[PDB]
């Protein structure tokens, strides 16, 4: 079996990565099991390229300077199970690039220059589990372009620039386990979005710029675990708003602007270990008693201090802190 110059070959598997290559190795044989071409130079792929590799299973050509993809060229590649084109110059897809590909699996495009996605583009994917769009340009989100996707159980949309979600767009993704949202621009959420992710443990909603969340958003998460919201601009939370979340271990509501919690908002969280609070506007007076008390007799931890905001005589001071310093509560 030849093995191309500088390259690694284990029986079927290929590895012709790190080599600073400017284009594809000849000739390729039809049995490849597996190939990788990351941490190479290549711009560009030439049309057919990889046409006769039909048995391949993996293709790895992360960490080059694709500045496009040609059209059909995953064609063929049936069997693929995994695909990572991560930390390339990507700006558009072509319609239909992995239409061919319904054995895919895992997809990954992270790190990559989209600034839109066409509709579509994931509609074949019907065995696809897991999805990485995180460190893009996306700006909006086709509706409907998730669901076909009925097995993704990861979706990764962090750091783009969305703007908003569209309605429903989540709602067939009935497995997903597991959602990045984060360091997006996101302002509010759609009623009901989260409502179908049933499986859903992990939620990551950080450094967005929630000014509100909807009533009940929250309700249908009975699984979840964690759920990160620090460093949005909400100022209030509506009531009753993690009453469902049971199993919540973690949350998170480090730097939003809260000046103040609803009574009882955490008393249905049995199941909590960490909390953060970090940041915030905390007014210390009396309307911090409650929250005082149920700091008090927490029963798990928060890793940063939780400081009054106001009144000026109490800046900077620890909650606990100065609700005794200041006969506050009791």
């Amino acid at each position: 079996m030849a093995c191309p110059p500088k390259c690694r070959c284990e029986k079927l598997l290929f590895y012709c990565d790190s080599q600073g290559f400017h284009s594809v190795p000849n000739g390729l044989p039809s049995q490849l099991l597996g190939l990788s071409l990351r941490h190479n130079q290549l711009q560009s792929l030439p049309n057919g390229v990889f046409d006769k590799l039909t048995q391949l299973t993996w293709l790895h050509l992360d960490h080059n300077q694709l500045q496009s993809l040609p059209n059909g060229v995953f064609d063929k590649l049936t069997k693929l199970t995994e695909l990572i084109l991560s930390s390339n110059q990507l700006q558009s897809l072509p319609n239909g690039t992995f239409d061919k590909l319904t054995n895919l699996q895992n997809l990954d495009l992270s790190f990559n220059q989209l600034q839109s996605l066409p509709n579509g583009v994931f509609d074949k994917l019907t065995n696809l589990q897991t999805l990485h769009l995180r460190s893009n340009q996306l700006q909006s989100l086709p509706n409907g372009v998730f669901d076909k996707l009925t097995s993704l159980t990861f979706l990764d949309l962090s750091t783009n620039q969305l703007q908003s979600l569209p309605n429903g767009v989540f709602d067939k993704l009935t497995n997903l386990r597991e959602l990045h949202l984060e360091h997006n621009q996101l302002q509010s959420l759609p009623n009901g979005v989260f409502d179908k992710l049933t499986s859903l443990t992990t939620l990551f909603l950080q450094w967005n710029q929630l000014q509100s969340l909807p009533n009940g958003v929250f309700d249908k998460l009975t699984n979840l675990e964690k759920l990160d919201l620090t460093g949005n601009q909400l100022q209030s939370l509506p009531n009753g708003v993690f009453d469902k979340l049971t199993n919540l271990k973690i949350l998170l509501l480090d730097n939003n602007q809260l000046q103040s919690l609803p009574n009882g908002v955490f008393d249905k969280l049995k199941s909590l270990t960490t909390v953060g609070l970090s940041g915030n506007l905390w007014e210390c007076s009396p309307r911090v008693c409650a929250l005082a008390s149920w700091l008090g007799s927490f029963q798990g931890r928060w890793e940063h201090s939780i400081l009054c905001h106001s009144p000026d005589h109490t800046q900077g001071e620890d909650i606990l802190d100065a609700v005794h310093g200041f006969q506050l509560c009791w």
